[PDB]
């Protein structure tokens, strides 16, 4: 889908209504697999960190680490298609300009590529931007082919503010997710038992970010 039709007919009304929106088959199998290959190459050539220190034993051979990450600008060698994904995310957002809440998005972060190693680690419940750092929208692209949460876990569970229910999202291949980054969407990644990859970019609201400069 051109994604203008995507943005205008689905993403905009969905965000203003639910604040959590899912788009499947965003880029297609060929492009999605290319991104998957670049991501796995980054992993296989040691570009990710060793993983968030989850459990720190007196003996550090037994230390348990979780999510591994690496920041990608999109111009690095071997990251061209990730850069393409980023440009595609950017186009979609640009066409939503002035229609997502009363925000005015004027920038974004580099992409955070994350890898849950599949050792039973997940990510604790949290809010992406709880203190007004400028980020208004969280964008996540998933890379996991034939992901079966019943076997592999790794579900993203969102706890919509003021609602008594969960919003569970499987980290499926070629799936694109959008959600408000503030306290409206606390969320967690349930234990992942297989390697789980995702690429996240956060979009900035011009006003919030401008005043965050002094709040430092
Ligand atoms: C590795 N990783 C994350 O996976 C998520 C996150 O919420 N992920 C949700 C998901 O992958 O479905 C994060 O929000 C996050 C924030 C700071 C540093 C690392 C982080
Ligand atoms: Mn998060």
């Amino acid at each position: 889908l051109p994604a203008l039709k995507l943005a205008l007919e689905y993403i905009v009304p969905c965000m203003n209504k639910h604040g959590i929106c899912v788009v499947d088959d965003f880029l297609g199998k060929e492009t999605g697999q290319q991104i998957g290959d670049e991501v796995r190459a980054l992993h296989d050539t040691g570009k990710f960190t060793d993983g968030q220190l989850v459990s720190q034993k007196s003996d550090s051979s037994k230390d348990i680490r979780g999510d591994k990450i690496t920041w990608i600008e999109g111009k690095e060698p071997g990251c061209e298609t990730i850069g393409l994904l980023m440009s595609s995310m950017d186009d979609l957002i640009r066409h939503c300009n002035g229609k997502l809440g009363s925000y005015k998005i004027n920038g974004r972060t580099k992409a955070m590529v994350a890898c849950y190693p599949g050792n039973g680690t997940g990510y604790v419940r949290h809010v992406d931007n709880p203190n007004g750092d400028g980020r208004c929208v969280t964008c996540i692209y998933y890379l996991n082919k034939d992901w079966d949460a019943k076997v592999s876990g790794g579900i993203l569970r969102i706890f919509p503010e003021g609602k008594a229910q969960f919003a569970d999202i499987e980290p499926k291949f070629d799936r694109l997710l959008f959600f408000w980054s503030d306290r409206r969407n606390p969320h967690e990644v349930q234990p992942a038992y297989a390697t789980r990859y995702a690429i996240t970019v956060w979009y900035f609201d011009a006003d919030e970010r401008a005043r965050a400069k002094v709040k430092y």
